[PDB]
C-alpha cells in the first residue's frame, strides 16, 4: 500500500532541521519555466489525478509512520526522520495534510513562466510539509508535457489538413496513441494515454480509459477509440509464402469495419502493389466508406516510405482531386504511418505530401515513443520552487537566481494568474494581486486540508483544451 | 484493480481471429535487437512483471464483464474474445497457461540474443501469448535503465581507477536524482531497482519498497543516502543570510556527512568567500566520515565543477595522491546534480583528468538523465513470433522488411547457449535440439500460472558487476 510519508526524496527528510527557526509559513509553485519546436504554451492536465489517488483523505496512519522510520533509520544508518511532525498530523487532524493546493483550471492552455498551481501549509507545525510533497506534484509535468506536445502535433496536423482539404474533418483521429509497450510502466501508460486523449480520440493504450473514468469522467461511456488491424505475428504466421492469404482472412474477418494491416513483414512495395493493387483488389474497391481498408508500412524512411506507398496505391487505385487540388485516393483505402513518427517527422511527413500534391486525408498517424515515452522534466521547465515565507511572523520573499544561468531564477512572493487588458495571462508577483488592479486571480482552491474542493470533468478539460482553429 | 483483460494494445483484441485456422501455438521471443554504444545488456525487471501482473488467478467473471462492458465501447462493436477468457477461467481457475523461459536476471548479454521465449501451453490459448506482449515489453524500461547506469559505472570506474589506482567508493558515485522526474509513481520505483543493481546511492525511495517485496536482500535496504539541502532550506533564509543557513544547516549535521547545494546566488562566492572564509572554521573540523559535500547545480557543468575545484584548492589544503593528481582534504568533496547523463558524465570526469583533478573528489546525482530520458528504441527491445504449429505443423515465421535489414526477426524455436571461446549464441530454427553446444541458458521462469524460478537482488548484483570489479 502507498505510504506518503516514503513518496519522496530522500534528502527532504531532513529538511524539517534547515528552514530558519520560528518559521510558521512555506509557500511555493509550479511554472513550466520560460527558457531565453518552441513550446510556448502549455496544457495544464493530471493535477487532480494526482490529488485524489495520493493526498486526499487518511494518509498518515500509525503503521505509516512506524513504516518510514524503519526504513528511514537504515537508508541514513541514521535517526533523522521526524516522527514528531508526522504524530501531529495523524493526531491533529486524523492523518489529513494541512495543505492548500490552489490551481488553474485543467485544460486551460498557458503561455510558459505563468503559475500553474501553488502550495503552502495551513498549520505552523506544519511548514516543513510544503515541500515535503514537491516530489509528487512534480510529477504531473509528464501529463502536462504529453498533453502539450500532444496538442502541438494536432496544431501541426490541422494546419495541414484545413490547407490540403478545406475543412478539420477527422482531426480527431490524426493522431493515434500506440505507447503502451513503450512507455516504462502501467501507471504512466494510463497517466500519458489521458493526456494524449485530451486532444484526440484515438487510442490502443487501454490504461487511459480506466484513468479517465475514475478520476475525470466523461459525458460518453468511453473518451477513447479503436478499430481491428493485425501485427506482423498475425501476417507471418501464415508463413512467408501466404501473405496474401494472411491479408484476404483478415480483410474478410472485418469486412464491415475499418481495418489495419500491417503491409511491410516482407515487401511493402510488392504488398501495395501487387497484393492489394491486383491480386485482393476486388476485395478492397467493394468496402464501404465507413469501412475502408488501411494499409500500414512501418519500415524505411517515413516520408520516402509514406510517398512510394502513396504513389504505388494511386496508380492502381481511382485517384480524385479535391476542391483544394490535392490528390485523394478512394474513400475505401486510406494508410496510417507508425513507424518512427515523433513532433518532428510528423511535420516532415505532411509537409513532404503537400510538396507531392497528396491530402492530408490520405493518411493518419500512431505514435508511440514518441508520443508518451520520448519526453523529459526539462522540455517545458517544469519545476517547483519556494517563493515566500512567513519567520518570526513577518513575510518574506524569497527565491534562486545563479549567477550563470539567469534562466533558473525564480519569481518572488506570493502569486496570482490573471488575464491582461489585451486578454493574455500574466502572474503577479510580491502579492501584488492584492492590489486588485488585475481582476480575478485564475488559481482556484483544488486542494484543503486532505479535501479536494474543486474538480473538472474530462469534458470540460477537453473544452479548454481546445484549439483557436477548431474554435473559429 | 488491476485487470490482465484491459492491459494490452487495443489492436491485439482483435488477433483471435487472425491466425491461420487450427493453430495451436504461437511462440515468440524477445530481443534487443542489433544494429557502437550499448553492446551488451543487462536483463533485468522480467521477475517484477511476473509477480505483480501475471502469477496467480488474474481472470475473474468481474474482470471478463468488465473488459467486454468496455471494449464493446471502445470498438463499438462486439469484437471481444469473451469465450477465450471464459476457458481459462473454467479450466485453470484464472492462471495463464504460458510458459516463459529467461536468462538469469542480471546477466550481461550481448546485443541480438534471445532474452526471453514465451508460448502458450494450452491448444486453446494460442492468442495468449501475444496477448501480454505489451505487459512483457515494458521490460525494456529496467532492462535500459540496468544497462545505462551500467555503461556510467564503466566510465566512472575507468577514470577513478587512472586517478586513484582503486575503485574505493565506485558503489556512490551516482546517485540518483529521479524521483520528480519519471512520469509515475510506478516507474520511480521500477527505476531506481534498476539503478540500484549497479549502484548503492539513491534518493528515489520507491526502489527500496520494489526490491525488498519482489528481489530481496541480505541487508535491511539496497541504497542509501545522507542530509542535504535544496534550495528552499537556503533562500528561505533571506538573500542576505546564505551564511546563517550555511552554518546553521552544517551545524545541525556536523557528526555525518551532508551536502549543501551552493549557488543560490553565487557559487563562486559562496565557495570562496563563505565556505573558504567565513564558515571555513566549520568545515576544517569536521570527520573524514563527514565530510561538507558542496553542491554547484547551473552553469556549464564542466566549466563549473573545474572552477569550483580552482577555487576550493586555494582555500583548502590539497594533497598529491600517489598517481600525481590533486585531492581535496577528506573533510571536504563536491556534488554535481545537474546536467548529468552518460555523454556529460564522460566529458566530466575527462576534464578533470585534464585538469590533474581525482574523480575521488566527485560524485555524480542524474535524475531525468537516469530514469526518464530512454526510450524503447535505445537498446531495440523487441517482441517478436518466431515459431507457430498449424494443422499439427510447426513452421519458422519471421518479418524481414525489404528497407530494413535491422528489423529482420530470429525464425523457429530459439535457445541460447556458450559458443567454444565462452561467448553467448542464440540458435534458431531449434537447432539447439542437436546439442551441439550444449544445454540452453535460459531457464523456465513461469509457467501455468506460477513462477518457477527467481533470483535475489544480491544475485542480481553479483550477475551484474563490471570484469574489472571481477
Ligand atoms: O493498428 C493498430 N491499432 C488499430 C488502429 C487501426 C486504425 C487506426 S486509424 O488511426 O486509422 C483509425 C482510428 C480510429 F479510432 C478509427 C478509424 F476509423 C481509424 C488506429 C489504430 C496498431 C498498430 C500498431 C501498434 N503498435 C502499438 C499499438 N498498435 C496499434
Ligand atoms: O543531495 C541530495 N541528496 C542527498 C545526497 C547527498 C550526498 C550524496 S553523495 O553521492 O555525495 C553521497 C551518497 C551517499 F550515500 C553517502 C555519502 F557519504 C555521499 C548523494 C545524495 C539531492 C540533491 C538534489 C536532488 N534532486 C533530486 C533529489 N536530490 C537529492
Amino acid at each position: 500500500e502507498f505510504n506518503i510519508l516514503l513518496a519522496t526524496d530522500s534528502y527532504k527528510v531532513t529538511h524539517y532541521k534547515q528552514y530558519p527557526p520560528n518559521t510558521s509559513k512555506v509557500y511555493s509553485y509550479f511554472e513550466c519555466r520560460e527558457k531565453k519546436v518552441k513550446y510556448e504554451e502549455t496544457v495544464f492536465y493530471g493535477l487532480q489525478y494526482i490529488l485524489n489517488k495520493y493526498l486526499k483523505g487518511k494518509v498518515v496512519t500509525k503503521e505509516k509512520i512506524q513504516e518510514a522510520k524503519d526504513v528511514y533509520k537504515e537508508h541514513f544508518q541514521d535517526d533523522v526522520f521526524n516522527e514528531k511532525g508526522w504524530n501531529y498530523i495523524l493526531e491533529k487532524y486524523d492523518g489529513h495534510l494541512p495543505i492548500e493546493i490552489k490551481a488553474v483550471p485543467e485544460g486551460f492552455v498557458i503561455p510558459r513562466g505563468n503559475v500553474l498551481f501553488t502550495v503552502e501549509n495551513t498549520d505552523p507545525e506544519c511548514y516543513w510539509l510544503t515541500n515535503w510533497i514537491e516530489t509528487i506534484l512534480v510529477q504531473s509535468w509528464y501529463p502536462i508535457t504529453v498533453a502539450t506536445n500532444s496538442r502541438e502535433q494536432k496544431k501541426i496536423l490541422a494546419k495541414y489538413l484545413l490547407e490540403t482539404s478545406g475543412n478539420l474533418d477527422g482531426l480527431e483521429y490524426k493522431l493515434h496513441d500506440f505507447g503502451y509497450r513503450g512507455v516504462s510502466s502501467q501507471e504512466t501508460a494510463g497517466i500519458g494515454a489521458s493526456a494524449h486523449l485530451v486532444n484526440f480520440k484515438g487510442t490502443d493504450t487501454v490504461a487511459g480509459l480506466a484513468l479517465i473514468k475514475k478520476y475525470y469522467g466523461t459525458k460518453d461511456p468511453v473518451p477513447g477509440y479503436s478499430v481491428p488491424a493485425a501485427e506482423h505475428s498475425t501476417i507471418t504466421a501464415w508463413g512467408k509464402d501466404h501473405e496474401k492469404d494472411a491479408f484476404e482472412h483478415i480483410v474478410t474477418q472485418f469486412s464491415s469495419v475499418p481495418v489495419s494491416v500491417v503491409s511491410d513483414s516482407y515487401d511493402i512495395y510488392n504488398a501495395c502493389e501487387k497484393i492489394w493493387g491486383e491480386d485482393l483488389r476486388h476485395l478492397i474497391v467493394s468496402r464501404s466508406t465507413q469501412a475502408p481498408l488501411i494499409i500500414r508500412p512501418d519500415s524505411g524512411n517515413p516520408l520516402d516510405t509514406v510517398l512510394k506507398v502513396l504513389e504505388i496505391l494511386g496508380k492502381k487505385f481511382p485517384v480524385t482531386e479535391n476542391s483544394k487540388g490535392y490528390k485523394l485516393l478512394p474513400p475505401y483505402l486510406r494508410v496510417i504511418q507508425g513507424d518512427g513518427v515523433d513532433i518532428n517527422t510528423l511535420q516532415e511527413i505532411v509537409e513532404g505530401m503537400k510538396q507531392k500534391m497528396w491530402s492530408i486525408e490520405n493518411i493518419a498517424f500512431g505514435s508511440g515513443g514518441g508520443l508518451l515515452q520520448k519526453l523529459t522534466r526539462d522540455l517545458l521547465n517544469c519545476s517547483f520552487k519556494c517563493s515566500y515565507v512567513v519567520t518570526n511572523g513577518l513575510g518574506i520573499n524569497v527565491f534562486k537566481d545563479p549567477v550563470a544561468d539567469p534562466n533558473k531564477r525564480s519569481k518572488k512572493g506570493r502569486l496570482s494568474l490573471h488575464r491582461t487588458p489585451a486578454g493574455n495571462f500574466v502572474t503577479l508577483e510580491e502579492g501584488k494581486g492584492d492590489l486588485e488592479e488585475y481582476g480575478q486571480d485564475l488559481l482556484h482552491t483544488v486542494f484543503k486540508n486532505g479535501k479536494v474542493t474543486k474538480s473538472y470533468s474530462f469534458d470540460e478539460i477537453r473544452k479548454n483544451a481546445q484549439l483557436n482553429i477548431e474554435l473559429e
